[PDB]
């Protein structure tokens, strides 16, 4: 795998980490991916200053979920990960 | 940073290593975007049916290849390559 391939694959495999613990293999409750979340993306979520973009990656996770859903996510933090790269 | 956090950086870092070379820093022809495509991800999408998706979302990735693609268009690509090698993982 290339560099980036790299990357899919870990994230992937990050993934399967949480998916696999109880359940169905391939997905994760709400409450799961809110774990997930809280504890992977940490740092960003502390350096996400806008606090709409924060409620776009909680949202719904009140009210199982699947990759699909998760690269939606993974999306977001991408977004917010570039624009602070550029923090001066 | 976490595993995870570091793989966002990563992704973000290979797009600047493309971006940073020509014209406006922080962005790409289509052209560029198709070598990063047949480069970085020819172990990832490799049929027509992913090129399809992909062409989609870039009207067609051929066509007018001097048009920029910034990063919010390239998390599009990402999107479509993680579904991939996930797909992948499950194939045997
Ligand atoms: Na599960
Ligand atoms: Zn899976
Ligand atoms: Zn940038």
């Amino acid at each position: 795998s290339t560099k980036l391939e790299e990357h899919l694959e870990g994230i992937v495999n990050i993934f399967h980490q949480y998916s696999v613990r109880k359940g169905h293999f391939d997905t994760l409750s709400k409450g799961e991916l809110k774990q997930l979340l809280t504890k992977e993306l940490a740092n960003t979520i502390k350096n996400i200053k806008d606090k709409a973009v924060i409620d776009e990656i909680f949202q719904g996770l009140d009210a199982q979920v699947d990759f699909q859903e998760f690269i939606s996510l993974v999306a977001i933090a991408l977004k917010a990960a570039h624009y602070h790269t550029h923090k001066e």
